[PDB]
């Protein structure tokens, strides 16, 4: 029962994703295409990375992640197809996903195929990989790929072959690690006792604010649940609350919750109210937290 | 061929829905996950209710409706899983859905799993239920649920177990009726001969205006198709049109149509033009109807 | 493994599409419903046409395209169901879609079912058709169709019967060609040496500008890749670039690329930057091009 | 104590009006410059006309109205300077302005100087004129006028000479009536008993809606204060109220007032609430009124 | 050399203010009309109050303040004309305005004429009054006032008579104190050691945030310059800065300054950046201060 | 008859300017205060400079320009008061302003008083100065100036003393040239034959685009009226038109006019249509021009 989980910047306002899906069903008749999302900021490889990094543990083993923003479409660039190593635990706590104790996933159980443009940076960081290949075989990509639609040609199409059981090592030549493009992930710096990062994302549609300050950055600073925090956003907007597991811990609706999100990072929200929207808080604003 | 029809407030801009779906396929490999919608106003249980109440008759019997906005995520709250009684006719007329005379649906043929937060108020109102259980079993929910992600932990996960044939009564303790949280559904009042309600929704993306004045409410006044109505929105807009079956009955494009929507409610629109958008009409504005 | 590819104006903000899908799975238990998109401008038949015309070559043979904007919902109008002739090559170059040399699609391999309101004009233009029928049989549509929901009653539902193998010729009487409503496709005019058309679409979410000036119109002017072009939008913006295969050919990020999009049309973008959005360029603006 | 009352489209965001004023004080040291307004929609001669037509009765005799939108600036066009005849009563009732019984103004007591572009159409209609001259004398305009600033050169400057006592007949040659450009003022038509006009203006900053239906159009239709009116706006938005002298007559705050504005025209408003803004009502929308 | 300082809600987008001014010059030929502002929120008497309360010390003795938002226009209501008592010091410090030690203003040296709608509440509070009269005499108001234009009829006109030396006591009957309408000025409450008020205004066009926590309120807590304050806006923004005299005291551009504004009120801003606009801070949001 | 022409960033939404005016009339009873404008972008000294540099030739000799954006308000900074040298011709052509051959202005005839923050940079550049003084004397500024209102304390107030005939040299110590803060005026660069500058301003309310490319820069390139120009905005919009004196020279309404504005600068507009607004063109965008 092959799955392709499909994350793109293609949007859902035209038939672009459907073209890809048509081809996925063409190539892998029995496939299930799962949309991850298609609304990532176009060409923002770091943002795209966020939508795909945590996926493996939730998916059945053998799932192929077709993940693409492809601003280098139509160039001599070729996608990378990698088998990841650890499906990797996640969340505020770091666990296997699912009922009971969760579902453990065997190593080497997921393939990502993406533009070799750094999209997979954090996937590779968090999961490691067992093998990586340049996607060049005309068995898995068009001989004449549409210049402006490498998302389809060099990701959707070959992901469907991979889902169909096309041997990964046959999509093209092995890539050495240095040949896998990566983006530099900005460090959470320590400025005194304070951890200084950025708003990594606004958690739509809630307006929760996610920072790139991980629980590990917090552990590394001696802050666990219950710790009274000052979280300053945008070097202007100050917030103060204990670190709590969840939103309702803030008490009243609208109260500030500082918490660890489901991806494991320091975040801030109002309890059942949007924090980000009324204040127009945005991804990329500084996030400083201090006890 | 089990189906989970999934309605959440999770949006489609990140991988949150995909995480739930990954887990649904993990748990119930042969499941078809049908998106209901994921764009509901977060935490607005009355709005969420509107997207799920009409669903059963459309779906094959045995469908599980995983329906969730979960502001109380991470609290001691637990979801409720209910087997509804009547699949219930619907529409302007009140009929089975489908070709011919429609597909009659057996009773007790659908399960809803939702936060016990009132989301299912109108589902229970319109369909009744045969049994309801608190969702507590570690067989169907994580032993260590992600605090901020009960949509996944307490709805998506257990829904897939239910879709996989996990016995409903084994999800947890039977809930007594009074233990099923309900929201108060504001009544359509009679102010003289006029029926007084609200705009229940703007019917996106058309900008049609839906009221909570149901066909049955109109029948209480003997208002049927052909009746020349004054529909006053926001207190000051005495729209006038006969009640007609459809938009084109208004005649010229842009003409006011007063009609019964597909959910059976008194609605107002322009014929092949947006009524609500140009004039910024909104849910919650008063609506009054009379002949 | 039947597929219904479903393109509507229903949006994805409520359960409307899900109701259609529920019925599609009810009627055709084995079906895979692939969303094309549901965000088309309501009632804009010409725009809806763009999202469906290029679909066939992407999909497995036997796919049914349920394509609908239905402003005449509730009227005596009835859908048209057509078996197209040529799946037809497409793209900047004009080729079969897929890996290798692409997937050749047999003739007569796809059915569209749509309102008979011109939605299928370009489908018919580009693919031809072998047979067209009015969709009237209560075997494939409701006896009492919901007045305001013909998208479901007269498209979704019968599309699922067609997917389920209901004989096309049994949906109703054959339509003669003149009975299939067409919209007039505005011609690309020659104004001297310049080809004059319109911005056909803003390519969301990138803000690329698509014109209705086809590759064929360009190679009729001796315009091929490498030609230095002046492309004037909205009658005042005389962008200049060579015609290149792709965005990155513009060089620096933000530079103007004039290219043939994946649908084969003269288009203009910035390289990995939005062209349309900063300047609020829009569909329907004039588009002039000269070598 | 000479007054120039100055109405332009120059805005108040830069020093444009100040340049004009500087010159007015240069030429007429003892002048008082009164700003009428400078925010009229640029080049909208009909809208500009509204801001100047009612002015004379409020001003001391001898006031010069410098009134300008000048889209033909820098052309061979020359301003017209006219001495009006009747200062003319105004208002909902038609009276002299001021305390007691008002201040009667002698005939021939005001000069307008404006581009000869129709700006003065309604001034001439409502007031008549005694003499009109083309403004060409280098005694009153620059020998080398700034091409893009005829508002200054051909209106502000010569208005200051006129205020200073420069003989009007000496600014240039007499204009025959046909040489005074006029705009066609759209008629309030009778469609049955209903009077059909347009929203002439949104009365900022209140959001009151003014129509071009005059009390005389209403008198001519048998509607005076107390008459129950239906006023339909934009051929969509319907309103109903008696014709009342004022806003507070509507009763509750927010209630619909249909009234005659201070310029004498049928208008509609909410009582101490904005009508136009929440509904995005605009100038140019149809205004149909019926009893 | 009489001055009328004119504050209305009339806006500057049409000729309404000019009509009033024309009449002011008609009645008092030698008057200087000073615009205070005309952009106040219509009908918001508390906001209007803020624009007029601080005016007297700035103006030459004998200045008439014509101050008006007149929602009760056209009713039996009549304006009030008051001679204030103390011109009153002001500012962060509480001082006479002007160079050197400032211009001391005699008592009883200013008249306000306003609707008797509470607009003068804070004027009377902060300045006291010596006499107050209802404005009823046809010597100073129209015998037939334009119903919808009492700003002109009952304020502008009589103000000019007052400016011309019309005896104040002759405008009409003396009003007893209780006959002068007042609005309730919400108190700055003490919630522990914190002072709890509201954002009284956004200081346009800078986006500074003004509170109704006056210097005198801070003095009640012994809060002076240098005190490290927590200023919480909207309930969740614990701004922290010392109370400083000015913006630049915050140091770097964009740093938070907590200060006493020129009206003497606790305020918060960024240094040479907008505080309110980026975060959409608004009048009426809660404000709390403590050391 | 002294004049103070007052340009500030104070806006016109509150009584701030009126307070300044009150004091100006207090200090200089005979003065006429002419508003230049009060809407300049706060703290933008370069933009403020544009509104004041061209003023002198328009005003009667002896005019005082009180020009202020004062982000250093409340600091030890003190205003500069300068007597300029040349009133200087201006416009597209470079001429005295006024009727006939214009009004020649004697040298040393105008005083500017401003924060010493570079606001006067272009004033000094274009007019030169004869004398400059630091404004420190308590005869012309408050002994205890309001910390946050130096616009009033250090500009308005002393400007009125200067208007009143207070000797300029007595306001404080002479400033040496190096003590008068200047901003760096970005140069118009030559990039080949093309002149490269910036959009200096959007000319509101018309949406004309002004560049910092001066007539002098054009006639140094042999560019005069009639020259066919390519003017590229924002690095992507290569508008083409001949250089013409005025907007109407573009022909049809909406056509592109490239012209020299009234300040003498290369500008681009549409003929009686907004260029800047539809395309959201902005100050600071690159502006390139070539013959
Ligand atoms: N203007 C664009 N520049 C660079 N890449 C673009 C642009 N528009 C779309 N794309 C990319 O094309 C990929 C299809 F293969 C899409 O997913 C975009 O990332
Ligand atoms: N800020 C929030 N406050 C309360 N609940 C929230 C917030 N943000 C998201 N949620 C809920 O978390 C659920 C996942 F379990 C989402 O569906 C939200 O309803
Ligand atoms: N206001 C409307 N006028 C005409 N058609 C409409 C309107 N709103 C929705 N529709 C059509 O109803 C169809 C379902 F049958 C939707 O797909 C809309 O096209
Ligand atoms: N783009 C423009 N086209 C035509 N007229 C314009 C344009 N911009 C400004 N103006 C007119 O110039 C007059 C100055 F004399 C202004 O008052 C505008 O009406
Ligand atoms: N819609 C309105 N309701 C009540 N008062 C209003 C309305 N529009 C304007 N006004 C008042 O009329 C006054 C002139 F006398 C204006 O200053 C408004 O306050
Ligand atoms: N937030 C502010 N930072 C620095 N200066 C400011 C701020 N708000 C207002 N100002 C200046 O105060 C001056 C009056 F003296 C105003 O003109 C602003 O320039
Ligand atoms: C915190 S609510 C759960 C969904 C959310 N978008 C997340 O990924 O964590
Ligand atoms: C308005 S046509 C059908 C779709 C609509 N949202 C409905 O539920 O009735
Ligand atoms: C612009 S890159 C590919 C997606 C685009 N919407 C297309 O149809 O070609
Ligand atoms: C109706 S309130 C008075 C001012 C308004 N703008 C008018 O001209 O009538
Ligand atoms: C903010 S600087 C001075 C102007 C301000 N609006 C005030 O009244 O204090
Ligand atoms: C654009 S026409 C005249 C007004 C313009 N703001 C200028 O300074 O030239």
């Amino acid at each position: 029962r092959p799955i392709i989980a499909f994350m793109s910047d293609l949007g859902t306002t035209d038939d672009s994703v459907a073209q890809c899906k048509g081809l996925m069903y063409s190539i892998c008749p029995d496939v299930t295409v799962v949309d991850v999302c298609h609304s990532m900021t176009p060409w923002d490889v770091e943002e795209g990375a966020r939508y795909i990094v945590d996926l493996p543990r939730f998916f059945p083993e053998g799932t192929v992640f077709a993940t693409t923003t492809y601003p280098a479409t139509g160039t001599t660039t070729r996608s990378v197809a990698v088998r990841i190593k650890q499906a990797a635990k996640g969340g505020a706590r770091g666990q296997w996903a699912g009922s009971g104790a969760g579902f453990e996933r065997a190593e080497g159980s997921y393939i990502y195929i993406a533009p070799n443009n750094g999209l997979l940076t954090t996937v590779l960081e968090e999961h490691g990989y067992l093998e990586a290949y340049e996607v060049t075989s005309p068995k898995v990509i068009p001989e004449q790929p549409e210049p402006t639609f490498y998302a389809r040609e060099m990701v959707a199409i070959p992901s469907a072959h991979l889902a169909a059981g096309f041997p990964l090592s046959e999509v093209g030549r092995p890539l050495e690690d240095h040949e896998i493009v990566r983006f530099n992930r900005p460090a959470v710096e320590q400025d005194g006792e304070a951890l200084v990062g950025v708003v990594s994302a606004i958690d739509h549609p809630f307006g929760n604010v996610w920072t790139n300050i991980h629980r590990t950055d917090l552990e590394k600073a001696g802050i666990g649940y219950g710790a009274r925090l000052r979280l300053t956003l945008d070097g202007v907007l100050p917030f103060e609350a204990p670190l709590t597991p969840t939103f309702a811990d803030a008490g009243e609706i609208g109260n500030i919750a500082i918490y660890l999100n489901s991806r494991g990072y320091l975040s801030i929200a109002r309890n059942a109210a949007s924090l980000a929207y009324p204040y127009h808080l945005k991804e990329g604003m500084s996030a400083r937290v201090e006890a």
